[PDB]
């Protein structure tokens, strides 16, 4: 709508957070008043983070590009998880720490860096620096509950500030080996955590979950689909009416109900096995009392509640193939729109992972710390296709020979993209298959 | 319509803005009165803004184009949202600063161009040179609430006057350590805001938003779906009517109600089983008052109404393809439709990002200053038909030699055309990976 | 929905657990509260579980890789047996212990890495070390019933607490011969078990089943089955009314039914050959007092609970294709949905199995300990696809020669992917054809 200029209020960044606990309980289909209707929640943040992989980091320094290669080995699906969290909550809160501490179970890996989730509800608040809105410190909060190794409980509710300059941790409750009690001094200047914000807003301090947009959708569908259960369950099977000329005396010999008042408050229910005939005088009268439909309309609100809630998660629509079997025809024709999606929703985290690939090369000189990120096909390109298009370049070249030699550079530009395509497998997710191949390739030369 | 060339008003130019927060609660579908109706926004925004891509900047100069994909690595995520943001509120301010901060977390970068956002309502007015209607200043102002990395609360209503000669801040409230009150010079002489304005037109001062074209349909449809929600509730499920001859004995034979008016009084309500028996008198009578259909016609108005809609925004039908699964059938023979859509809307943008592009070149000589923008393939050429292009022209070529060496010029630009198209993913927002094929192959020479 | 920031409680880690009973019965279609309703348990869990196949254990060293091929031919089935476990009870502990045991059944086998299952129900607790949620003990607690080699019961209820450094076990009844009571000291210091966590959560101790988020709707369609047949055995059969002058006289002549009361307290069947001639007098009626449809509308609610259940466990829809003939026409056309499932659910488990590869060759000096796993095909690759794909490099190779010796390298790379490719079966689960035919052809050399 439109308004007058001078009639507008000031703005100010809005700090409310998703209900987290609700967020996974509608994913979880546990809430009481969406049981029916948070069916759809699953799905769709299924879909959505299948479809999107997970960062390919990119960088032309050898050792840097080890260091992102060994660190997507160790935490993939992890990463996975963290677009997973960023969608159903609407924002996912990752810590990297360095572990230095040495166990049998890992002989060679003296050094690991532990990814760590954050989950939404400990951090208690964010202070970010005011004209940069750079978060400068995170409030931490949480009750840890535990138990003696032996047979004794302990309760311990720890709050931690971590800060670029340094971490202070204190707890309320039961001693904890683990945590020292106190500021410890950063090893470097810059906050381990970072803030993985889904559907970011300039207008909100905060992410938020995509479960939002559908939810009174989701309301409106559980109440529609209550009412007719309920209304199903009174009215659909029919019920017998007899116009009896003496209802006492046909309850008393036929079903032996000598007191029906005692019978119906006592709660009595009358038993047929369902091979009945009916034996009357010539005044009384037997029907059924039945509906045409005791639904009456609800299907068709059902169907428009979904098509709204399929427009608002703009899912394509074969992933709701069901209501739908015409989709079913070809998902390869839709694949364009889960194509489009994804492109839109992987530029909202593209940036974090940025900034979680450069943390990681920090904490671990480099000519470059600026991390380029790859993903995982969509629809994938047929291999023989790329073939093709190789050979077909390859015999277009070395014919025309006054172009120059930056054939040769672009050949082996697309022999790499070639190469990229091919170690990727297609339905796994990143790409762990390059990093193993070209480790076993090395080892064996 | 007509009308006579001498009953016409004098031209003003209209400064309304669109209701900014009122646009990203549709966007959201948090607004009470448009709850079932804005189903529609989010599908609409979204489709428009990944479809369009991000612009790619070109230009002769090395030092430029370098300079540009840097950038362009920098702040793809960002761009995109600035096309969202601009969709969606119909305006979205985008600020370019240079920081010299020296933090751990960039080691090797050490001046950056930060690409700051500014919300349409941050902005209360901008100065326009009325020869020109080139903005000459811009009023920020903004409520910055925040707490102290201590427990300290902390309020402070900045505003802030931008001018190409100099920028002037102050604030009334607590104090920010981030911004020096008073003038500030400006390093450039222009004011390093570019405005995104969606839709614009000569006789408007701002942009206007895609959602209010059909806003009032959305209330038409929220409406009518409300409405026939309440009908159906009401309505749908048949209600049974029992003729009795004495109710009032009948209720406190069956249901041990005793005050019948009592028990209206206080809202109790009869339970059910469903499989129930009736045993009537000669008399009394039993049947079920049922709707032939509670929604009545109130489908055929959304069929309408969802017509009107999809027309409004001249989305391609595939987007709403559960209202009409014939669509899905293809999305590639309705492709060109959405190619024309998005022809027209990124000329809407491409001035501004290249003013933008001017911008980020002059804020850090070079031999050009005009920067060309490339953009995304709405639906992607088939590599193999470029590469057979390729072949069949550069076997064309080579025969009939009395043409002259324009055709090396050619191939060799038809060539870097292949290159480009190839070297870019289809399914990845922007060219981050040309730009880092280009560096790796640098390193790697 | 939203929330205000100060209004949220404190995070704590919720340690409910699974009914594992429930589970385990729902998915043997034995609860009688979801008998009609739990049909969908099976298929579900049966598809998810069985289109993923078991890890592919690679890495660069030989040892390693050939003890780690050694193991999966010894436990292929429990590999995949856990995935059914994960995906059923939503947790299921992994035990391995190195049995030293010599036994004529195994005479070339002297050592032995036995791959011991723990019910979820055994393990009463695991004791998580605070700081890092790693677990550091875990509460082992079972009934040993059994019976003696002769005749003799024998009931033991043992309860072991293993440690990383020790185990302990104590057992109260009976003296069981294989058991020693009291601390053992560990070989090496790491718990030998593995917890494979199911849909693991950051807020949760535990993971959960596959059931949890379609169960109420399985209750609901339970219970409408339910009402429905109850409906129809009781009413779909019509009910034959006479209006006779004397019901008395008719029976007693008609049936022999003297006494019709005590006929009715009896119990008693009027019996009827079907092939009935009705001879009545003037005024006596006969007629038939049938129902439209005894069941109403439940077909509907059952087909929206359906589409809800299949819509909530995302699977694809050919599984359920009776339901929807129209999926049948094309598999191959829904695989990438199945495959985008898959993509997602291995990722949850792939961790674990690395932690179980590690452990494994840490319980039998090896140069590296990270072992990358691979995966079964969900739809399995063309051959002839990769042979014209090898054979077109091949020729697109050894032309333009200028691109390096690198070809070579990229060349053997697709080589072996060809090989693994081609000497997995497709339709075989895991890889144990491979290592075989490795194994022959070493043999024959």
């Amino acid at each position: 709508m439109r308004m007058s200029s001078g009639n507008i209020g000031v703005y100010k960044l809005d700090d409310s957070r998703v209900d987290y606990e609700l967020a996974r309980e509608l994913y979880q289909n546990k809430n009481a008043n969406y049981k029916l209707g948070s069916s759809f929640v699953r799905p769709i943040v299924n879909s959505t983070t299948g479809f999107m992989g997970v960062p390919h980091f990119q960088i032309e320094d050898e050792e840097a590009q080890y260091i992102l290669d060994e660190f997507v080995l160790d935490n993939t699906s992890k990463m996975l998880k963290t677009h997973t969290d960023s969608l159903k909550q609407g924002d996912c809160y990752i810590w990297i720490t360095r572990e230095e501490r040495e166990n049998p179970l890992y002989p060679d890996k003296k050094v690991r860096l532990i990814y760590n989730f954050i989950s939404p509800e400990e951090v208690k608040e964010i202070i970010l620096d005011p004209t940069t809105k750079e978060p400068i410190a995170y409030i931490l909060e949480s009750q840890n509950e535990w138990t003696d190794l032996g047979e004794n409980k302990r309760k311990a509710k720890v709050k931690q500030i971590i800060t670029a300059e340094s971490r202070f941790v204190e707890v309320e409750g039961d001693k904890i080996e683990g945590l020292e009690e106190g500021e410890t001094p950063n090893v470097w200047g810059f906050i381990p955590i970072i803030h993985f914000k889904n559907e970011a807003d300039e207008t909100l301090k905060y992410g938020q979950s995509d479960i939002e947009p559908i939810e009174p959708l989701l309301k409106a569908y559980h109440d529609v689909m209550l009412h007719a259960l309920k209304g199903s369950k009174m009215h659909s099977t029919p019920k017998l009416k007899l116009k009896l000329t003496d209802v006492a005396s046909f309850l008393a010999h036929n079903f032996g109900v000598e007191d029906p008042v005692k019978f119906a408050k006592e709660g009595g229910k009358i038993n047929l096995d369902g091979h009945e005939i009916l034996f009357l005088n010539k005044d009384e009268e037997a029907e059924f009392v039945e509906v045409k439909s005791a639904i009456g309309d609800a299907k068709e609100l059902l169907k428009l509640l979904f098509y709204c809630i399929v427009d608002v998660s703009e899912t394509p629509e074969f992933i709701f193939g069901v209501h739908t079997p015409s989709a079913l025809a070809s998902v390869k024709e839709q694949m364009p729109i889960m194509v489009n999606k994804i492109r839109r929703k992987r530029e909202q985290f593209t940036n974090s992972w940025q900034l979680l690939a450069r943390m990681v090369l920090i904490m671990s000189k480099y000519s470059s710390y600026d991390v380029t990120i790859g993903w995982d096909e969509v629809n994938p390109r047929d291999d023989k296709e790329l073939a093709e298009t190789l050979e077909k370049v390859c015999c277009a070249l070395d014919k025309a020979l006054e172009g120059g030699f930056i054939s040769e550079e672009s050949t082996v530009n697309f022999l790499a993209q070639y190469i990229d395509t091919m170690s990727n497998y297609i339905s796994d997710d990143p790409e762990r298959e390059g990093e193993r191949e070209k480790i076993i390739k090395t080892k064996m030369l």
